[PDB]
């Protein structure tokens, strides 16, 4: 079991419409979020990023309501910033839902590039 996850599912599901849980991740950031992903009753894909914070506000938003794991990647691709496509991962910092794609850049350097959630947008990129 990890940590924090049984808690942050429950917490999904009393807060929300959320009445099936597939598969919760724990994001670390520049606050640390548990990243619920199920469906609803009615069996529409639904994510919630429970804060770890009590005082922080949940957010959900069914799938269908932000671009797709593979754009995120592809519009970092096509900003023309990768030489390796590594990861993506459901994310958030402070209110901002994100994607959080992660590359070798043109320099081989590993760099971390977060894209609005809704609008696909390039927020930040990030060479650590
Ligand atoms: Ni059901």
């Amino acid at each position: 079991k990890e940590e924090g996850h049984e808690a942050a599912a429950a917490e999904a599901k009393k807060e929300t419409d959320l009445a099936h849980v597939d598969q919760v991740e724990t994001f670390v950031g520049k606050e640390k979020y548990y990243v619920v992903k199920g469906t609803d009753k009615k069996g529409t894909a639904l994510y919630v990023w429970v804060p770890a914070d009590k005082k922080a506000k949940i957010l959900s938003k069914e799938a269908k309501e932000g671009i797709s794991e593979d754009k995120a990647a592809k519009i970092i691709k096509d900003e023309g910033l990768v030489s390796k496509q590594k990861e993506v991962h459901l994310a958030r910092e402070g209110n901002v839902l994100l994607w959080e794609v992660t590359y070798l850049d043109k320099e081989g350097q590993y760099s971390l590039s977060y894209v609005d959630f809704t609008t696909g947008k390039i927020l930040k990129n990030i060479t650590p």
